[PDB]
């Protein structure tokens, strides 16, 4: 099928929006950032991380198998350069959701100049405590100035395509979105299915963006912004770095269908305060 034009227009979207993030932590830190890869998967972000000349990495996921994919995947990163240099790493199986990963790091009073959370933290609104929990592991220690940025269902476009559709269900050939029951959106629990074909059928929890904004405040974050897949491509493209970097990650234009599944995603970014 065509999982790799989504995938890699999806992975373009993270490069954008961790490179600019990076920029700005580069204004002020060239010396060592450092990055938590909340949710890390198996290391789809590690090159853009690399890509970003960042100095420590902690990578962590709630699936040990993907950690360690993650872990070899880097270590084959390592193993080889054209460079010289590669941020160091460390690799964390925890529920970010549940478990304190001060607790897992090498060193607990360690900061964060980012912490990139990519489709990860809707997974975290199964429960208040929860996403408490993973706000709290991916701003808790990130340093004044740092950033929290990540990419999430947009819950309103999620609602807005379920109250809009005859059944409970959305989607096209590429997606399907099922809701247990409509009308009924609870802060946390919230869940519903999410069928990306070929790629994931998982449980999911709406993420009320005005919530995880005001959850995001108890660890003194404010929102830098909030852009739905469309403002932030739409946004992105008009500058030709980003354009270019399109065409050669991508593999042509997303069809209509990629672009309706692309659609339910917000990126955001919120920032340490002072
Ligand atoms: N509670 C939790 N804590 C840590 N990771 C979680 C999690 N719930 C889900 N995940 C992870 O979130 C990831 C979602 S897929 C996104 C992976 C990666 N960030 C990327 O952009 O490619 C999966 O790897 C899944 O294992
Ligand atoms: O583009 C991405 C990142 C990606 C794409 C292919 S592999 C990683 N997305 C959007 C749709 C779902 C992805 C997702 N969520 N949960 C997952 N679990 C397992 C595997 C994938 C999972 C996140």
């Amino acid at each position: 099928s065509r999982i790799f034009y989504l995938r890699n227009f999806n992975n373009w979207m993270k490069s954008v929006l961790i490179g600019e993030f990076l920029e700005k932590v580069r204004q002020k830190k060239k010396r060592d950032i450092t990055v938590l890869d909340l949710g890390c998967g198996k290391g789809g972000d590690l090159l853009k991380w690399k890509k970003g000349r960042i100095n420590k990495l902690v990578c962590t996921d709630i699936a040990d198998v993907s950690v360690k994919q993650c872990q070899q995947r880097y270590e084959d990163m390592k193993n080889r350069r054209d460079s010289e240099y590669i941020f160091s790493a460390e690799f964390i199986t925890a529920d970010s959701s549940k478990e304190l990963l001060i607790d897992k790091f090498r060193d607990p009073q360690m900061c964060f100049d980012i912490c990139s959370c990519q489709f990860v933290c809707h997974y975290s609104f199964e429960s208040y405590e929860q996403a408490d929990m993973m706000l709290r592991n991916a701003c808790e220690r990130l340093s004044p100035g740092g950033y929290f940025i990540g990419t999430t269902p947009n819950s309103f476009e999620l609602i807005r395509r379920l109250e809009a559709s005859e059944t409970e269900s959305f989607g096209n050939e590429i997606y399907t979105v099922k809701f247990q029951k409509k009308g009924d959106y609870p802060l946390f629990g919230c869940k519903y299915d999410f069928n990306l074909e070929g790629v994931v059928d998982v449980p999911e929890f709406l993420v009320y963006f005005p919530l995880l904004n005001e959850m995001a405040k108890k660890y003194n974050m404010k929102l830098v912004y909030k852009k739905t897949f469309l403002e932030f491509y739409e946004e992105k493209i008009k500058n030709n770095e980003n354009k270019m970097l399109l065409k050669r990650m991508g593999l042509g234009c997303l069809s209509k269908s990629e672009w309706e599944a692309t659609s339910i995603y917000l990126v955001f970014a919120f920032e340490k305060q002072q």
